[PDB]
């Protein structure tokens, strides 16, 4: 098990040619698992450090993670000037020992795709005259939790405002040294800074930040989400270039009987004149290609099984690496999702919503690498093909959703979702979301206050 220091999912053609190599020749396994906070895994690692060096890369004491980038902004050109400051606070963030990991990102409304919420810090880019101003912070998120531990819980990040550009390196490490500092001594449970915040407070620990920043926020300033899946298939950027986004079930990128798909991207990365965004949903994003070369590259990702067409469903579904690889894994999560999907699909099917979607995320143990704790469904492993299933949560990501049954396996999944999804084919109102609508037809009740209603 290794995984690269990758900040945004950025990467170029000739490092991805490197790893590609690497998988294949060196690994157990030969694959490239992506994973859900743009960057990558080997798995089975029998030198990888001199390869990544070699091509300007470096795996990460230091409880820093991933620092995530939305991936295909819908105003393509803030990509750039967002991405260079995930990258500053990359940079900035490295060796201060932390009680726990640290996870950062830097959102670009209205797409949440790098789930903000289940962060320590994050930053929401704001812009004007497609000119980046000014981040508004929030910080505080987590969403590991441990069975039947009632002292543990999913937290949502909070607001604590905005801040000029050029604050942003001193606001960074003023969060990060005020949780280092206030962060629990004793317990390595809830030493996460959502605990933190809960304790001193939010306005304790933002009069902090601010002391220590040299700073006073500035009030939060308007902002929203729509959604959090990748853009699959063509996009327009700027200039003549167009992104494909690829949807790469559970990220495993290995070649497949009649579906080559590593080789697949290893020819594309050969012809691509641009780089690859690794996105927070297990995908990748052909970035930068020029109008001519569309063809190009769309007749090996065809060629290569890389554009099968799935459901939507399936698009914006997600689960953890798991078994076998994962030590703490408690029930199967990826090897368990594409066959779960199926059965979804039919049930979307059957309810006249093929054309629809829900959240959903299956985690392989509380630990909540799944980010099944930011779903409308989330599924929960708590012992070989059994689950806590979760209901409630929203679209977008900004509510956690509440054990609905505990324990209880696929077959009994299944039915329960059988059941709702039917109501809500029938009974939701224009637009609205099977979360939302779980909670406004009372099947759950919503969770308000994380750190105090999350549990019955
Ligand atoms: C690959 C990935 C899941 C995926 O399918 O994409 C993953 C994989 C693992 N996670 Fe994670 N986590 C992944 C995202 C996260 C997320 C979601 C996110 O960050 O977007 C969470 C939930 C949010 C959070 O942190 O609160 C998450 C919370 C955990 C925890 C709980 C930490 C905590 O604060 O309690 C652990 C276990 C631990 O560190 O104690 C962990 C541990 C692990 C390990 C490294 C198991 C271990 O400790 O040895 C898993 C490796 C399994 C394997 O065989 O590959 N993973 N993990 C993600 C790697 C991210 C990355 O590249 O850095
Ligand atoms: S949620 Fe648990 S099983 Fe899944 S990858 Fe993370 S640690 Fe392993
Ligand atoms: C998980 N890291
Ligand atoms: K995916």
């Amino acid at each position: 098990l290794l995984r690269c220091r990758l900040p945004g999912g950025v990467i170029t053609t000739k490092q991805w040619q490197a790893i590609d190599k690497f998988a294949g020749e060196n690994t157990i396994y030969g694959s490239i698992r992506l994973t859900n906070r743009q960057t990558f895994q080997f798995h089975g690692i029998l030198p990888v450090h001199q390869m990544l060096h070699s091509v300007g890369l470096d795996a990460l004491n230091d409880m820093n993670r991933n620092v995530l980038c939305t991936s295909n902004p819908y105003e393509s050109q803030l990509h750039a000037e967002a991405y260079e400051w995930a990258k500053k606070i990359s940079e900035h963030l490295l060796p201060t020992y932390l009680p726990r990991k640290f996870k950062t990102t830097v959102v670009i409304p209205p797409q949440n795709d790098i789930d903000l919420h289940a962060n320590d810090m994050n930053f929401v880019a704001i812009a004007e005259n497609g000119k980046l101003v000014g981040f508004n912070l929030l910080v505080g998120g987590g969403l590991s939790i441990e069975h039947g531990n009632k002292k543990t819980y999913a937290r949502t990040a909070s607001e604590f405002g905005y801040l000029p550009l050029e604050h942003t390196l001193a606001v960074a490490e003023a969060v990060v040294t005020t949780q280092r500092d206030w962060g629990n001594r004793t317990d390595r449970k809830n030493a996460k800074t959502k605990y933190t915040l809960e304790r001193v407070g939010v306005e304790t620990f933002k009069a902090e930040v601010e002391r220590r920043a040299g700073i006073k926020f500035e009030p939060i300033r308007p902002y929203e989400f729509t959604g959090r899946g990748d853009r699959i298939g063509w996009v327009k950027g700027i200039d003549d270039n167009w992104h494909l986004t690829l949807f790469i079930e559970n990220g495993r990128i290995l070649d497949y009987p009649a579906r080559p798909l590593k080789t697949g991207l290893l020819e594309i990365a050969k012809i691509h004149k641009g780089d690859f965004r690794i996105t927070a949903n297990q995908n990748l994003i052909i970035a930068g290609v020029p109008e001519s070369e569309k063809a190009k590259i769309e007749k090996i990702a065809k060629e290569s099984g890389l554009m099968n067409a799935v459901t939507p469903q399936r698009e914006n579904s997600m689960a953890c690496v798991s078994f076998p690889t994962c030590p703490l894994a408690m029930a199967e999560a990826e090897r368990f999702l594409p066959s779960f999907i199926d059965n979804i699909d039919n049930l979307m099917a059957k309810h006249g919503v093929s054309d629809e979607h829900i959240v959903m995320r299956v985690t392989g143990c509380p630990n909540g690498c799944g980010r099944a704790m930011l779903a409308e469904v989330g599924l929960v492993g708590k012992a070989p093909g059994r689950y806590n299933l979760h209901l409630g949560g929203n679209r977008i990501g900004t509510r956690i959703p509440r054990m609905y049954k505990e324990n209880i396996t696929e077959p009994e999944i299944l039915a329960s979702l059988d059941e709702l999804i039917g109501r809500w084919a029938k009974e939701r109102e224009a637009g609205e979301g099977f979360g939302d609508f779980t909670v406004r037809a009372g099947i759950i009740r919503p969770v308000l206050d994380p750190a105090r209603d999350l549990w019955d």
